[PDB]
C-alpha cells in the first residue's frame, strides 16, 4: 500500500520527506508527500491515527513537546534519544527508525575567520575571549532562565556588551561586525552564507535536536519498509544538511531535485 509521508512547514522538512519518498519508489513502494501538513503534533498525531505512515522528529522536540518531560540540568544527546526512544514506543508504539546523521539545534555561532585565527571550536573556548566579544541577543534569549543565563550558569563566563536586537537583521549585524556571537540554528543555510562557524555545546547547556525518522507503529513491522528507512542511517550530517537547505533556500532549487540529486550521487538510486 501508498506509503504517506509528514512533514513541518520547512526547507529540511520538505528536502527529506522528498528524499524519503523517492527511495521508498526506488524501492518498490508508492509514496505521498504532505508537505507542510502542520507542526509537531499535527504530524505526531496523525501518525498515531495512521493518517501518515511516517516523518522525520527531533530529538529535543520529542522529549520537550510530544512527551512534555522535565528537562535535565545538563543535556546528553544520547540520554535524550534513549528517553526519546523509549517514551515514543511505551507512549504510542512509534518507532524510532533511523537517526539521519545531523542535528539542528538552536547554537551559538561566530565568524569563521574569527574562530579559524583563535582555535575556537566549542563554547568553553570562548571563556577566554568573552570580556572582549559582544553578543547579540532577541531579549528573550537574553532573559529566560534557560537561555544567555543558563550559558553563562553551566560555561561560567560573560560577555563584554550584550545587545538587544531581534532575528531579522542578527546575521547581517554578525556580517558587519555589530556583535562578534549569535545564536543560530545549525542547519540554517545563513551559517553557509554569511560564512559563520557553529560551535559545540559541549557541557550540554542547550538541548540536542537530533533528526530521526519515527514510523506508526504496524508500519513499523514491515521489515522490508524498515530495511528500506535504515539506508539513510548516519547517511546526512549537519554540514550537508545545511549545504542541501542553501541550494532550497539560496539557490531556489526545487525540494524534490535537491533530494534526488543527493540519492544519485550517493548510488541509492538510478
Ligand atoms: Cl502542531
Ligand atoms: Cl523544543
Ligand atoms: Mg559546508
Amino acid at each position: 500500500e501508498r506509503v504517506v509521508i509528514g512533514s513541518k512547514p520547512f526547507n529540511e522538512q520538505y528536502i527529506l520527506a522528498n528524499m524519503i519518498a523517492i527511495l521508498l519508489e526506488e524501492n518498490g513502494y508508492k509514496a505521498e508527500v504532505k508537505e507542510g501538513l502542520g507542526g509537531t503534533l499535527v504530524n505526531y498525531e496523525a501518525l498515531k491515527r495512521n493518517d501518515i505512515q511516517l516523518y522525520v522528529e527531533y530529538t529535543g522536540t520529542a522529549y520537550n513537546v510530544i512527551l512534555r518531560k522535565q528537562p535535565p540540568e545538563l543535556w546528553d544527546q544520547q540520554y535524550i534519544f534513549d528517553e526519546v526512544k523509549k517514551g515514543l514506543l511505551e507512549a504510542d508504539g512509534v518507532v524510532v527508525a533511523a537517526k539521519l546523521g545531523f542535528r539542528d539545534d538552536y547554537a551559538l555561532a561566530v565568524r569563521a575567520d574569527w574562530a579559524e585565527e583563535n582555535g575556537v571550536e566549542k563554547i568553553s573556548d570562548l571563556a577566554e575571549f568573552a570580556d572582549q566579544l559582544v553578543f547579540g541577543s532577541d531579549p528573550e534569549f537574553a532573559s529566560r532562565p534557560d537561555g544567555l543565563p543558563q550559558i553563562k550558569k553551566v560555561y561560567g563566563f560573560e560577555f563584554k556588551e550584550v545587545k538587544q536586537m531581534e532575528p531579522t537583521l542578527m546575521y547581517e549585524a554578525i556580517k558587519n561586525k555589530q556583535v562578534d556571537v549569535i545564536p543560530a540554528y545549525t542547519t540554517d543555510s545563513r551559517v553557509d552564507l554569511f560564512n559563520l562557524k557553529i560551535l559545540e555545546d559541549d557541557k550540554g547547556a542547550l538541548p540536542p535536536y537530533d533528526a530521526i525518522i519515527i514510523v506508526n507503529g504496524n508500519t513499523a513491522k514491515d521489515e522490508k519498509l524498515i530495511s528500506v528507512l535504515k539506508l539513510l542511517e548516519d547517511r546526512i550530517d549537519t554540514d550537508t544538511m545545511r549545504a542541501l537547505n542553501y541550494q532550497y533556500d539560496v539557490e531556489k532549487k526545487d525540494a524534490r531535485e535537491i533530494a534526488m540529486s543527493f540519492l544519485k550521487e550517493q548510488g541509492l538510486v538510478k
